[PDB]
This record gives structure tokens, C-alpha cells and sequence, in this order.
């Protein structure tokens, strides 16, 4: 039966500094530049002998993720005041995905990554919510919530720095590029409720950070009241 | 650059040496067949005109870039779905209508979970009825905008985060054998050494009381569909008091 990393002892070279020369590498390049035989030439090495620490290129993914969650700044313990906590982690975790983009798209596995750090924050995360008397499915379900929004949120402002390499056009300039279709398509009067969103939307024109918190805060008091119907 | 959707398509046209007339929806429709059974990656200028027997260069014609026929291919498989033109007076029945055919729609075309990398949203057709359809859904509602997109938003990051983390699963376990239940076995004694640690509490009792990961896939799609209906509930109670 293949062992999972987590599982797998490691024994002038270490599974750390392959981990953390193959970040660097994702960091700038995306994951797939990070190859076995790229990070080895980044620390002098042949890479037959990196196989010795991590057997396979989805092992290396597995590692990076969890290598990279270990940096950020949580306290210990969440604390009660469970909306300081959570914007905390959100904040964190938006800084932490920005620093290392291919967090967003790199893991296209169901598995879930069981390595020390991933725990360690997941238990901050959990336990935001622990002074609530919730079942584990709904105190899942609204931490989904919270997780959802993040990494959305995040996912897309990393695809525009993407798209923006490749175009050339950042969402500022595709939003001014876009008015003649739009006109066109609200002028159509097929899809009012676009129209609506067009006319009235805020979020797009604020910056990324407080279209961050603003959508943070309104999900927040969606956590909040749903909070108030189950643990009343 | 112009968009795809402002792109205006030429006329169908027949190469000497092919039997068919070539047009945008003719590449994309291959392209999509491509994809689902060889990924997206494999769907190349080249294998897409192989498929329709065409020369490569004469699909640039009508898709100038690979981005654009991913974008097309998006739109395209979208128009699949099944919805009535309006949402109806049952927002909870509307969103479960939208939510288990975007579920179907991802589970028949995968890639749609992860070829879509930009920013920019899709503005085709299919894709801007669909989400008339949806923002439809709560538009009866007294909201702002932006309240009923974040609501929206909810709902979307639901449906999404399952069904990708579904696709996953089925693309992981085509690579080891172990699909989800076999690895929630295998990965037991670690399991059980993580909470022996005792340095993992919250997890331990995840472990212990978590019921969704024992369900068949469909039934903990709808149990989490319908918690995820009741916080939206619970937030339009809230938004307009009393
Ligand atoms: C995320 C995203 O899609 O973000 C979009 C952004 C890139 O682009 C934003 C965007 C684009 C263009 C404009 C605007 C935008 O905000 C402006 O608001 C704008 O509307 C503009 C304008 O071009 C205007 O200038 C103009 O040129 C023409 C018109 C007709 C109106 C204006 O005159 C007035 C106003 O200036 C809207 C925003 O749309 C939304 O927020 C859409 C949210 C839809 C949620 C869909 C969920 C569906 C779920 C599902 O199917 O499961
Ligand atoms: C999505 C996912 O991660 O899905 C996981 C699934 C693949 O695997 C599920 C999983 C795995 C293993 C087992 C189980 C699982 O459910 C079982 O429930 C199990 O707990 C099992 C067992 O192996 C057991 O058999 C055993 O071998 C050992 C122990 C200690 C207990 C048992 O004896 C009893 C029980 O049968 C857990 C589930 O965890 C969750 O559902 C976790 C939700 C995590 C949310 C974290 C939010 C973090 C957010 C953030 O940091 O921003
Ligand atoms: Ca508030
Ligand atoms: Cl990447
Ligand atoms: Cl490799
Ligand atoms: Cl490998
Ligand atoms: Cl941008
Ligand atoms: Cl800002
Ligand atoms: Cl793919
Ligand atoms: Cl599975
Ligand atoms: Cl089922």
C-alpha cells in the first residue's frame, strides 16, 4: 500500500530545503516550473538524489502546501471574540495566498492535506466557533461559508494578476474596455438583472482591500445569524 | 483586443481538401469533446482541427487564441443546464434546481472546476442567462446589490467547493485506485495517531461526530445544500427586520 507523505521518515541535503527551494521557485514561476529536476539544480544536486526525500512531484505539492501555511501569524488560541479571530485568519490567509498564488489552482486532489501546520491552523479555525453549542456538520457547514468566501475572493484576484501578465488589461482597464458590450447587453433588455448589478454595484469600484473587508464583514453577519437560529 | 463575445465570426467555409464546413461552434463543440475525454491541455489547436479534419491554421479564423476557445467552451457546455426562464416564487427550490444542475454540469465536464485561471467573468449567452436565472432567485427580496450578491456568493462557494473537491476525488483516484472512501480507510491509523497526539481536539471530535463523509455523494451534497439554504434564510430574515 503507497504510505502517505506525512506517514514517510525522512532520514548536506534535507526534505526541507528541497520544500522550501521548490516554493521559491512556484512563488514566481507557478508549480509546474517546479519540477524535481529544477529545484535540484537550484540546490547544486543530482535529482535522482531528491527522490530520496519525496518520492513523487504530487509529494512535493503536498509538502509546499503545508510548508507555506506554516507562515502565518496566528495566535495560539482563537480567543471569544470569534469575528476578530476569523478576520484575523481571513487577512492571513489572503496575504498568504497573494505571497504564494498557486495556492489558489496548484491542488486538484480531494484528498486533504494532513501535515503538522495545515492542523495547527485548521484547530485556530475550528475552534472560532467552539463557544457555540453546534453539531460538527453545522459548525462545518459555516466555517464552509467563511472558506468559501476567502478563497474565492482570493481565487479571482490571483486569476486577474494572471490574466493581466498574459493581456496586458487589469480589472480596472477591463471594466473600462467592457462598457460598449455592456451598454450593449443591458440595451438589449434581456438581462435585467445584470443591468441592475451594473447600475448599482459598489464593490468593483472600491480597491481590493475594502472590497476584501467589505465582503468579509457581510460574511460574517451571515456566520452571525445564522448563529442566532442555532444556538440560540 | 476585442472580446470573443464582440468578435465578429466569418462565414462558414469549406477548405478544398476537407469534407465539412468549419464555423466557431463546430471547434468549440470539438474542442469540448476533447476535453472531456483527454483534459484540457490536450485540446490544442492541432487536435481539435484533427478531430474536425482540418488544417490547424484555418481554426484561427474563427478562435483567435486558445483563451478565447476555452472561454467559448465554457459558455458552450453551459447552455446544457435545465432552468426555467423565470425562478418562480420558492427561492429554495429555484437555488436546489440551479445547484444540482451546475453539480451535473461539472460532474459531465470536469475541467470546468479548473481551466477557468482569469478574472474576467464569461459574458456570453449561456453564461448571463444562468445568472440572470440565479440572481433572479432573491431578487424579489429587499436587497442591495451587493447584499444579494454576497448571498449569492454563499451559494456559489457551496456548490463549487464541493463539486470540485467531487471532480477531484474521481481525477485523483483515476491516478492511485484510492478513491475517497478507500482513503478515509487507509489513512485510519494516522488518523487515530493525529488524535492520540492530543494536540488536535477540534479535529479529533471532527473525526468523531462528522456524519456528511459517511453519506453517499449525493445525499451529503443535499445536506449540505440544504444547511447552506437555511444560513441564506437566516440572513434574509436579518436584512429586513423586524
Ligand atoms: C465578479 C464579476 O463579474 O465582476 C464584474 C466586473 C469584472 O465588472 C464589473 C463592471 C463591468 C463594467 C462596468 C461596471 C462594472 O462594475 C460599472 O459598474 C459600470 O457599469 C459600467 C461598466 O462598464 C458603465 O460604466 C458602462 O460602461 C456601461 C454600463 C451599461 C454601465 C456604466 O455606465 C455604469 C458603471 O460605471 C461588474 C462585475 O459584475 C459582477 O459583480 C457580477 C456578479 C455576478 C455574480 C454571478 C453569480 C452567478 C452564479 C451562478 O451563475 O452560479
Ligand atoms: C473535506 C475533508 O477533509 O474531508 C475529510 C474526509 C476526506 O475524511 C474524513 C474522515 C477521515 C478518516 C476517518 C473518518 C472520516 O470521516 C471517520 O469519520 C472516522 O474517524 C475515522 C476515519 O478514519 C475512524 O474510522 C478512524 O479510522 C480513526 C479515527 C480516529 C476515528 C474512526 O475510528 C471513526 C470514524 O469512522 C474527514 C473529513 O474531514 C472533514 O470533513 C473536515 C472538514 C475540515 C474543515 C476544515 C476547515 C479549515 C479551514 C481553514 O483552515 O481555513
Ligand atoms: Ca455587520
Ligand atoms: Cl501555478
Ligand atoms: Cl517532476
Ligand atoms: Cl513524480
Ligand atoms: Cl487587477
Ligand atoms: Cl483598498
Ligand atoms: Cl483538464
Ligand atoms: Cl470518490
Ligand atoms: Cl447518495
Amino acid at each position: 500500500e503507497p504510505v502517505s507523505i506525512w506517514m514517510h521518515p525522512e532520514p548536506t541535503l534535507s526534505r526541507d530545503q528541497i520544500v522550501r527551494a521548490a516554493v521559491k521557485v512556484a512563488d514566481t514561476e507557478g508549480v509546474e516550473a517546479a519540477s524535481m529536476r529544477r529545484v535540484a539544480a537550484e540546490l547544486g544536486a543530482g535529482t535522482m538524489s531528491l527522490y530520496y526525500y519525496v518520492p513523487t512531484k504530487e509529494d512535493l505539492v503536498e509538502l509546499m502546501v503545508d510548508e507555506v501555511i506554516g507562515e502565518t501569524r496566528l495566535p495560539d488560541r482563537p480567543g471569544p471574540d470569534w469575528r476578530a479571530a476569523l478576520t484575523l485568519a481571513a487577512n492571513e490567509k489572503r496575504a498568504l495566498w497573494l505571497r504564494h498564488p498557486w495556492l489558489a489552482t496548484a491542488w486538484r486532489n480531494g484528498h486533504p492535506v494532513w501535515g503538522p501546520n495545515s492542523l495547527r491552523q485548521q484547530e485556530f479555525v475550528l475552534g472560532t466557533l467552539g463557544v457555540f453549542d453546534l453539531q460538527v456538520d453545522e459548525l462545518l457547514s459555516l466555517i464552509g461559508l467563511y472558506n468559501g468566501y476567502v478563497e474565492s475572493f482570493v481565487r479571482n484576484e490571483v486569476g486577474w494578476l494572471e490574466e493581466a501578465r498574459r493581456t496586458k488589461v487589469d480589472m480596472r482597464e477591463w471594466m473600462r474596455r467592457s462598457g460598449p458590450y455592456a451598454q450593449q447587453l443591458v440595451d438589449s433588455g434581456e438581462y435585467p438583472m445584470f443591468a441592475r448589478v451594473l447600475a448599482e454595484t459598489v464593490a468593483p469600484h472600491m480597491g481590493p482591500d475594502q472590497r476584501f473587508r467589505s465582503g468579509l464583514e457581510r460574511l460574517l453577519d451571515s456566520i452571525g445569524a445564522s448563529l442566532d437560529r442555532l444556538s440560540p
